[PDB]
């Protein structure tokens, strides 16, 4: 019934993408702030179900874009075998802090509620590429802002 | 009572209109964007229960303007002959897009909505000139945006 | 004409290898504590001159171990592919700690001085297959300690 | 000065309307005796400068009403083609007499006078919906005569 989370960033209880074990996987980071590939070295990481990092994704070549970003991933590790299927964590570093020496952070299932979609008639919140259900979601809040 | 919906763009399971089988019939359109008659045959397109085309109405001459519109139909074909009573789906096109060769798109039951009623006490939304139930909302979002 | 470093932890300003563009490259890493594969993922990490993950050596099968262990790179990435020749810095993480979230770390260029070495008659420091100059040497400590 | 007029059936010589070529037109028509639908089929003619029939406009759904009637023509043929602008004649059938075989006879531009103004001070005859200058009165008598 509550549409007022349109246009806040939403922080999910998904973190993860499930890979079938051999078709190409899309997913949609949300980058709050410009990317900016003179800062730091910015790059995707995909991990196993026990943290273990199984593909890099550079992020340079997306220099001054920010908000939903698309990308794909074969299913292959940096040796570029294709891993065992199941659930695989996606986040990502950009913009290192030139004070601080830390990263800005972003992962998937976060970002922009950018509309509210009611299922017949479970409410569910388009981010991105992603379509989640309202009990998934775990924090709100304004852009620009935490 | 949720009325963050005033100000969004909502999409309906309302997509037809009842023809009684003789009186004359009003509608109301949302546009978007504003209507250019140089881009394209802008245009209605009424379609009976099994999606045959019975009436197109030019959109030219509605050059310029945005938003919600009013319209009429006699409830005849395109030969002038009236049709059979029932329930008509009404979808427009207008604004072919240059590059992408494609139309913009609305239709019946959808827009913005511009108020919030409470019939004593279910709520309503005032979408133009219709007045539907909050259930029949399927979807929301803000405008210039999906 | 100073001993005393011998049995301490040193660092120093040599934090890479010179890979010469064809041959393999022997290198030593100092591990303070003892190698726990349960906790976390330990592994090492090469590096080029911009920062760039270049080759993952993954340091599970090193459970148990300690001090100083030696390991080659055959001057691959990931892919298998040989790497431009260049200065190649050498990190490591390894034994998560369960509280902070944070890895212990070691790299190249550190470890306990295990004895001193006068050149004819410059000093010289020898941390494992490393014989380092003393101006190398930027910082001193005891085991166990910082 | 003569306000014998008022309660007088008036004909005029006004028989025709203006079609400006896009925007609907309004217009008035006054029926003697009570619309009765079983009498034939009672309907209105526009027409042309050159006397062509245009648009027939049913009277049937009209069944029960007398005097002064309003009226809408959108500016269309019988196909749905807006026409060219310019004076088209308004007349109508109804009441097909039993005995005679003749329809009674009404059309744009007579009726009851049922006021007499001044415009300072010309005087005009309101005629229903038209209100006319005394001088294009050609004819006058009273109800239910000729």
């Amino acid at each position: 019934n509550s549409v007022s989370m349109i246009g806040k960033i939403a922080e999910t209880d998904v973190s993860g993408a499930n890979f079938d074990g051999n078709n190409k996987l899309s997913f949609s980071l949300f980058f709050d702030e410009k990317i900016d590939a003179s800062k730091g070295v910015p790059a995707i990481q995909i991990l196993n179900e026990n943290n273990e990092l199984v593909k890099t994704i550079p992020l340079k070549d997306y220099n001054g874009q920010k908000g939903y970003i698309n990308f794909e991933w074969d299913g292959t590790n940096e040796k570029g075998e294709k891993v065992p299927k199941g659930n695989y964590k996606i986040k990502a570093e950009y913009n290192l802090d030139s004070h601080s020496k830390q990263y800005l952070q972003t992962r998937i299932g976060r970002g922009e509620v950018e509309s509210v979609i009611f299922d017949k008639g479970k409410p569910m919140l388009r981010m991105g590429e992603m379509i989640l259900p309202i009990d998934s979601a775990i924090e709100f809040y304004k852009p620009d802002q935490k």
